[PDB]
Formats: structure tokens, C-alpha cells, sequence
């Protein structure tokens, strides 16, 4: 009884009576992870580095990844026909969707995050985020302002020593492992939770001069522990992606709070915290920014930025404590 | 010209005037790598979960990931007929090649690193330093007891959201592309340098509670820089192939001193420090325990461990001297 993401998805969609507009769009996002997967792990370079000759342009100019990734999202999802709006954190302005192609949902993405992990090639991967067309009007900017909890569907490819799809809806979460000799992504892990309290923290400790007293608190909770418990293992990976996946999986706390600088947090709500966020409380987990559930915030800008904590319910209700605690 | 591993040590072979019995130990380590990354990227996986029924199977055995490496290591090593002794992590005694296929080179391995982030996809690696037997007796443990200071060679595969090979000799450091599409690594950055001085400090902050007074300070200058410069970020993926890469292609610091549970540190001084030691010090960087040269301590046991500080010299330096100044 092995299952394939194509009739995961078919099937959810026969269960929930769908027109067939939502399948098809998620037939479109398993189609355009598995072509940034194979670009990401390179296949083809040698061609890049002139082996069939021609290799005087190194000048860069050809295509970057961060730039292919984005017209692989935007092109597949615009040929599903099941969009009207998108939003990426590449382009400034949302993206409306030719009325031809036209669709009734909303997809916010960031089409290949941890920029700065790109070039010593650790870890990487895709978020994204969909909504259902809210109002009747022309579509346009405002019909991606809906906060995290009218989420249809949201999760992300991670782009690891393996590639995973984990996606995220109204019942629950499951990982998908992508099999790169078939290009079918695998049912590897049903209706995943999170455990309710983890071991590691996770956080750019390089911040330490700018957090606020409470994570200053928490962290040193985390090393020297006042019941003398063990101390967490400390682990940061430094792309999201890869640290809220270890977070789902292992358990314990991501954190990007905001700090002096980033009065806002550096993290964005559209498309990098809503999704995350969605995820974890599908799976029995929190997300908040220290006084509000991420889910529930109403977003102004398509690129508003906002601080997050998520993970393990007892690690994060732990550092909210903490956030009372300092009034 | 475009130039492939496979290539490239042939030339490099020719240049010294070897018998070939080198090159074709490189040739197999270059070929282990390929099959360890495309079992690491999980092709085939789907017949695990029953794609195609259960009949391909005789009974149970089946093979971890960790278990494969180590297989595909020992069996391509052998059968390179270039080696007489091999260390691996995975046994517990040094492995004596039959004389029907022996060679001269000692070969030390870390088939597959950073076990802790298997389950979690993040990036993982394969380490090796080779040596010549040095002796004419009868091949023995003893051979593989060197210090690092006498490699021939050593590197990692990075599997991580590529797959690179990172190969020092006794000119430089090169670094090669696995291109999956052709099965060929590919040369793309040339007798590698680490920048002088970087901006990234890299270590478990969870031991906080046990590390001594240097790295205590150290971590506190990182943060609240004295000069008032702007604090390094910090990043932690948790296994040491994708921190040393980065180390070396972004510069700045990585550290696993020694702490309670690990008062001799926690890596392995054969299969893990000597190796990322030597690509470090060809690079243009340096490697200390915190109060000698990592490639000048002389093994007594195969599984050794040793504390290990690596990176950019003005940082590694200006540790050194923390270190000194409280002695
Ligand atoms: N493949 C699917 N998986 C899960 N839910 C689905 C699927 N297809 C449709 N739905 C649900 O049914 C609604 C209407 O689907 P549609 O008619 O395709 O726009 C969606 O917004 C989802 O809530
Ligand atoms: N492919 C190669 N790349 C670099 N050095 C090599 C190569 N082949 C041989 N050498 C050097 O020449 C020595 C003798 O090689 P061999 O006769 O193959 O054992 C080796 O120990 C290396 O120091
Ligand atoms: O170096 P910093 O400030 O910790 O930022 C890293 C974060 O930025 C991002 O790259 C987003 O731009 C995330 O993937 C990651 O969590
Ligand atoms: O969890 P810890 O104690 O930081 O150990 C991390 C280290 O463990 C290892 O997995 C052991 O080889 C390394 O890859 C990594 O640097
Ligand atoms: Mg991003
Ligand atoms: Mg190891
Ligand atoms: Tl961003
Ligand atoms: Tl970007
Ligand atoms: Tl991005
Ligand atoms: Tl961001
Ligand atoms: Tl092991
Ligand atoms: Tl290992
Ligand atoms: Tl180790
Ligand atoms: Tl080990």
C-alpha cells in the first residue's frame, strides 16, 4: 500500500468533494519542487562549466538559482489554472494572474530560502502558503493580507541530504520523500506531532547584545538550567527550513525574536512565518512572536516582517512564561 | 578546458611520476562517494515502501544508511588493490587488507558523519586521510598510528543541497562538483584559500556550563566585540563536514573543545580532525587543540579523540592567544 503524493492529494480532494482546482494546483507545486530539486543538486552543471565547449561566458549572467526557482514556481502555478494572485519574496509588487489562467486561490511563497547557505551548499528549501480568494472584486495585493488562519494548505520542500515535502492541512501533517530515480514523492510519515517538549534550542546566539530580557532569560535557562536539569543541545543551521524541520521532527524551539536592530523581527509573515506556523499547530505544536499566536496577526504588507518562536507547546508556553514574567 | 576529478588526479598522478597505484585509490574513493550520495538522496526508496509488492526480498536484511557507507568504503577501497590497512568509525579494530589485494596506503574514514542529523535530512559527509605505510613489516594497526602531519592526501564528500568532494594534497585544496545528471565531479574553485579572517563563529553553546575560561571569553568577545565592531553571526548545523565546509569557503571559526563528558574533546582525531587539520592548513588556515597543532599529535589508539579549533587565522590566533594569556 504505498502512497505517492499525486494520490495523496487526489484522494483528499475526492473525500472533501472538490471541483478538482485544488488537486490540480497541488499536482503543479509537487511538479515545480521536483525541478528545483534537481537544479539545486546540480545535474547539468558540467554543461555550465563548458563541457560541449563553449565556455567563455563565465561572466555570470545565466540564471541563478534564487531567479530559476522563482520562474519555475511562477510558471508552473500560473499553467495549474488555480491562481488569481501570488505573492514572492523576489518580486515587490503581488503578481495578478492573467484572467485566462485565472483560479480562485492565493499563494504566498518564498521559491528557495537560506540565501546565505546557498553558495557552501547547506541545506535549502521552498515555503509556501495557500489561501482561497476571499472577496468578489478584481484580485489583486490585498487578497494575500489574510491572516495565517484562513490557510487552506501551507508547507515546504526541504532540499537536505534527501528532498522532503511536508504538507500541511485542516486534518493534519505528513512527510513526503522525494524518490529521484521516479520523480514520486513518498508517504513516508502520517498525521505527524510534534513531542511536547524537546531537548535543542534554536537560535543565531550572535544577536545576544540586542535580545530583549526574556530570550536573554530563556537561553541562559537552557545552559545552566536552575533545577539542574540537562542542559539543550544547541543547534542552528542558519536556514529556516532546516531548522523548523528538525524542530517538527526531533522536537525543542526555533526562535528569530526580534532584537534592537530588527525592532520587527527579520522573518516574513506572508511567506515564511504563516506557513511555519501552520504547520506546527497542525502538529500539535506552537507559534507565536511572544504576545500573539503568528496565525491570528493581521497582515498589512504582502513583505511585512514578523519575530517567531515555535516548536515543542511546553518549550514555547515555557518562554512565554518568561515573557510574562518580565511584564 | 573543462576538467573532471577523474582527470584531474590522473594528471596529477603523472606530474609526481606515480605507479598509478594512488590515482586508482583516488579513482575508487571518488566512485564510493558517488554510490554513498545517491543513497544518501534516497533513490530507490520507493521500493522500500512497496512499490513493486514484496518479492525482492529474501527475508530482513535490509541496511541502514550508516551500515551501507561503510560497505561501499571498504568493498571500493579493496578492491582499488591500493591499500594494506583501513580505520573506519564503524570497527572497532583496523581493518588488515588480504595480501591478495594489498597496497600501501593506510586509508582513514568516517564513512558517513554528523549521525545525529540522519533522520532530520540536514546535510552530512564522508571524511578520509591517507597515508603511506611507512614500515615493512607485516601491515598492522600500528601502520594507521601517524600523526596527521604525514597525510598524502585528505578531504570530504559534503552531501548536502549538492554533493562536493573537497580534495587536499600536498599543493592545495580543490573542490569539485558532483554533477548527478553525468556521474562526473566537476572542478569548480581552484587551490582554495580561506579568508584571514572571517565573521561566523561556529560551536555548541548547550556545553555553555562546562567549557573552560578561554572559549568562555572568546564567546563573549564574539558577542560584545571590544572594538565595537559588529558581532559575528553564529551557526551550528550540527555536523562537522557542513561546518567545516562553510568554515573554509566563508571563513571565520569552528570549535568542539573538550567538555564534561568529552574531557579529551568529542571528535576523532584519526577519521575526523586530522583530515579537516590538513584541508584547513592547505588552505591558508590553521587547526589547534588549544595548545598544539592538531597534525602534530601522534595517535596511540585508532578511535582517539582530540579538541579541535579550526578556521581563519587572525581568528583561530586571536583564541590562541586568550589560551596563553591565562596560562
Ligand atoms: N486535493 C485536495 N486536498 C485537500 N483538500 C482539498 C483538495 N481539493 C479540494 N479540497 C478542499 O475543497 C476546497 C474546494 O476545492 P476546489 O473545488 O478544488 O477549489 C478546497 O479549498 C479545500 O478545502
Ligand atoms: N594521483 C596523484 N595525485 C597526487 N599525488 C600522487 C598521485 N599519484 C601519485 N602521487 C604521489 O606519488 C607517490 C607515489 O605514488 P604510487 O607509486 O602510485 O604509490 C604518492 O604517495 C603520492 O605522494
Ligand atoms: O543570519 P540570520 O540573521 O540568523 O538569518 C538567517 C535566517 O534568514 C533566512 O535566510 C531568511 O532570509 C532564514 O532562512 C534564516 O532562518
Ligand atoms: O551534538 P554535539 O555534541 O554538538 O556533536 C556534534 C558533532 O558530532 C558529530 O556528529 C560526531 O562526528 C559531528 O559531525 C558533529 O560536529
Ligand atoms: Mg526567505
Ligand atoms: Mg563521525
Ligand atoms: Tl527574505
Ligand atoms: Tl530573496
Ligand atoms: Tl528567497
Ligand atoms: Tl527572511
Ligand atoms: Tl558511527
Ligand atoms: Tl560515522
Ligand atoms: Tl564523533
Ligand atoms: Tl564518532
Amino acid at each position: 500500500n504505498i502512497v505517492t503524493l499525486t494520490r495523496f492529494v487526489m484522494e483528499e480532494g475526492r473525500k472533501a468533494r472538490g471541483t478538482g482546482e485544488m488537486t490540480q494546483l497541488l499536482n503543479s507545486l509537487c511538479t515545480a519542487v521536483k525541478a528545483i530539486s534537481t537544479a539545486v543538486r546540480k545535474a547539468g552543471i558540467a554543461h555550465l562549466y563548458g563541457i560541449a565547449g563553449s565556455t567563455n561566458v563565465t561572466g555570470d549572467q545565466v540564471k541563478k538559482l534564487d531567479v530559476l526557482s522563482n520562474d519555475l514556481v511562477i510558471n508552473v502555478l500560473k499553467s495549474s489554472f488555480a491562481t488569481c494572485v501570488l505573492v514572492s519574496e523576489e518580486d515587490k509588487n503581488a503578481i495578478i494572474v492573467e484572467p485566462e489562467k485565472r483560479g480562485k486561490y492565493v499563494v504566498c511563497f518564498d521559491p528557495l530560502d537560506g540565501s546565505s547557505n546557498i553558495d557552501c551548499l547547506v541545506s535549502i528549501g521552498t515555503i509556501f502558503g495557500i489561501y482561497r480568494k476571499n472577496s468578489t472584486d478584481e484580485p489583486s495585493e490585498k487578497d494575500a493580507l489574510q491572516p495565517g488562519r484562513n490557510l487552506v494548505a501551507a508547507g515546504y520542500a526541504l532540499y537536505g541530504s534527501a528532498t522532503m515535502l511536508v504538507l500541511a492541512m485542516v486534518n493534519g501533517v505528513n512527510c513526503f520523500m522525494l524518490d529521484p530515480a521516479i520523480g514520486e514523492f513518498i508517504l513516508v510519515d502520517r498525521d505527524v506531532k510534534i513531542k511536547k517538549k524537546g531537548s535543542i534550542y534554536s537560535i543565531n546566539e550572535g544577536y545576544a547584545k540586542e535580545f530583549d530580557p526574556a530570550i536573554t532569560e530563556y537561553i541562559q535557562r537552557k545552559k545552566f538550567p536552575p533545577d539542574n536539569s540537562a542542559p539543550y543541545g544547541a543547534r542552528y543551521v542558519g536556514s529556516m527550513v532546516a531548522d523548523v524541520h528538525r524542530t517538527l521532527v526531533y522536537g525543542g524551539i526555533f526562535m528569530y525574536p526580534a532584537n534592537k536592530k530588527s525592532p520587527k523581527g527579520k522573518l516574513r509573515l506572508l511567506y515564511e512565518c504563516n506557513p511555519m506556523a501552520y504547520v506546527m499547530e497542525k502538529a500539535g505544536g506552537l507559534a507565536t512572536t511572544g504576545k500573539e499566536a503568528v496565525l491570528d496577526i493581521v497582515p498589512t504588507d504582502i513583505h511585512q516582517r514578523a519575530p517567531i518562536i515555535l516548536g515543542s507547546p511546553e518549550d514555547v508556553t515555557e518562554l512565554l512564561e518568561i515573557y510574562q514574567k518580565h511584564a
